[PDB]
């Protein structure tokens, strides 16, 4: 419902250059802040936390890492909940397996959190955020979420602004599980901007940087929108909607940095394309047509097009063409040889789409284990994760080989999307006759109520998050650069099922008022 609002974006080079020039000054100035010698732990942690929440930490990957490494190594006891929880969270998010023992001093000989901390809002907030980065080994943090949650909920109504808005927001969306750009936009405009103790250099820096990057995101969105119009699916395939803007939001959620410009464009096209296919199997193709389509996809030829009805011929050709473009784009860098990994994942998605169709027609309700073996791939997550690597100039063959083994971190990301999707779309899918819905299989397989089935599904998502958190800890199998996209895919789930309009507006329409 966007229209020609994004067909084309004429970037006024003057404003961009001004922004860039000043950003360079602010960047160097901020760098010097990070390298300040005589700073206290609390101050150093808050500085890093602020730069990250402001969405400008990508400029200081090395600096922040070296500083955090020093903090990890010195193991200093801060003694106060606020700093301890923050220290724990930042180290964990950066792969440092800091021991949860740092929380023992805030617990009774029973391991329960000293209820006396219940009046320490700042400590509770940082503990709340830290509880979301826990692993299966962090037994000490078992009751951290419930503890901080109940007390923050109680204190919230009487807190000053913007602290109150920060707490209220956190309770609805924790930092660790939120989409980066979405959380950055919120922190900048709704919190830091209204913070009495704000650092003006950092705020100015954050605003300019966000706005400048937004211009690039707009060029990409415009470029891809033109690409979509050329395909002219609107008239040739009147059963699919112009979801391009939504598809772009997803790509933006996976990575927003300027270096991933090519990657985002490639990713958007894939998301758009597979969306067409999903529509085909869901409400247009007949039993026979779908079987013919699944086969054509597995063969991946073109001569197979003759066995497909006209509408499917358009889709099929476009898909094959898209991958040819990908191969061409990567030719200059000699990376075209990796595209096959994405194709293999697409074939997988289509096979499982077909199987899902078959299950629906037969009225089959498989046990959970069997349901998942097919339903996990239908989320398209393995496929999208593989696709995100295509445009990443550093993604080597080894990285793709690791990804093909279905790494636990990827598996967890996929599971999160699956169980959450099933919990949300259950009602709609049931009234549609889809008795092969995750929640349905769960109920029958275990012999439990819908409520209990959904509760089990939520537990699976929780378990998966802990797995993701563990998968981020050093030593990582591949560079962190390749783990973030998977983590971001899981974050997108949290945002899509708490719909995209407000985020699209805040991220791609409205700039932050400087
Ligand atoms: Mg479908
Ligand atoms: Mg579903």
């Amino acid at each position: 419902l966007w229209g020609d609002q994004f067909l084309s974006f004429s970037i006024d080079n003057q404003v961009a250059e001004k922004y860039a020039q000043e950003i360079e000054a602010l960047k160097e100035q901020t760098r010097s802040m990070l390298l300040a010698t005589g700073r206290k732990l609390a101050d150093t942690l808050n500085l890093i936390d602020i730069i990250e929440r402001l969405g400008i930490s990508y400029h200081f990957e090395k600096e922040i890492d070296e500083i955090l490494d020093q903090i990890y190594n010195q193991n200093s006891n801060c003694n106060d909940l606020c700093t301890s929880a923050l220290q724990f969270r930042l180290l964990r998010q950066h792969g440092f397996n800091i021991s949860p023992e740092i929380f023992s001093k805030f617990q009774d000989e029973n391991g329960k959190f000293k209820e006396s901390l219940a009046s320490d809002v700042l400590g509770l907030l940082n503990l709340y955020e830290a509880s979301h980065v826990r692993t299966h080994a962090d037994d000490i943090l078992e009751d951290a979420l419930a503890f901080s949650t109940i007390h923050l909920e109680s204190a919230a109504p009487h807190l000053k602004s913007p602290l109150r808005e920060q707490v209220t927001h956190a309770l609805e969306q924790c930092l660790h599980k939120g989409v980066p750009r979405v959380e950055t936009r919120f922190f900048i405009s709704s919190i830091y901007d209204k913070e009495q103790s704000k650092n003006n250099v950092l705020l100015r820096f954050a605003k300019l940087d966000f706005n400048l990057l937004q211009m690039l995101h707009k060029q990409e969105l415009a470029q891809v929108s033109r690409w979509w119009k050329d395909l002219d699916f609107v008239t040739t395939l009147p059963y699919a909607r112009d979801r391009v803007v939504e598809c772009y939001f997803w790509a933006l959620g996976v990575y927003f940095e300027p270096q991933y410009s090519q990657a985002r464009v490639m990713l958007v096209k894939t998301i758009s394309m597979i969306s067409i296919v999903d529509d085909t199997f869901d409400a247009y193709g007949t039993v026979k047509e779908l079987e013919a389509y699944t086969d054509a996809i597995q063969r991946w030829d073109i001569n197979e097009i003759d066995r497909l009805p006209d509408y499917m011929k358009i889709s099929y050709k476009a898909i094959l063409d898209l991958y040819k473009d990908y191969e061409k784009e990567l030719s200059s860098a000699g990376r075209s040889h990796i595209v096959c990994h994405a194709i293999e994942r697409m074939k997988e998605v289509v096979r499982n789409y077909n199987v899902e169709s078959t299950w629906f027609i037969e009225g089959y309700t498989p046990p959970v284990s069997e349901y998942l073996s097919n339903a996990l791939a239908t989320t398209t997550y393995y496929y999208l994760a593989t696709t995100s690597y295509l445009g990443m100039k550093s993604a080597t063959e080894q990285d793709f080989e690791w990804l093909s083994k279905n790494p636990k971190i990827l598996e967890a990301s996929v599971i999160i999307c699956r169980v959450i999707d099933d919990t949300a779309t259950y009602e709609v899918e049931k009234s549609r006759g889809q008795i092969a819905t995750g929640i349905e299989c769960c109920m029958r397989d275990y012999g439990i109520s819908t409520k209990e089935a959904m509760a089990k599904f939520q537990n699976m998502a929780e378990t998966a998050w802990k797995d993701i958190n563990e998968g981020l800890l050093r030593p990582t199998p591949v560079s962190t650069e390749f783990l973030t996209p998977i983590l971001n895919l899981a974050r997108i789930v949290e945002v899509t099922y708490i719909v995209l309009k407000p985020h699209i507006i805040n991220l791609l329409v409205d700039s932050i008022k400087i």
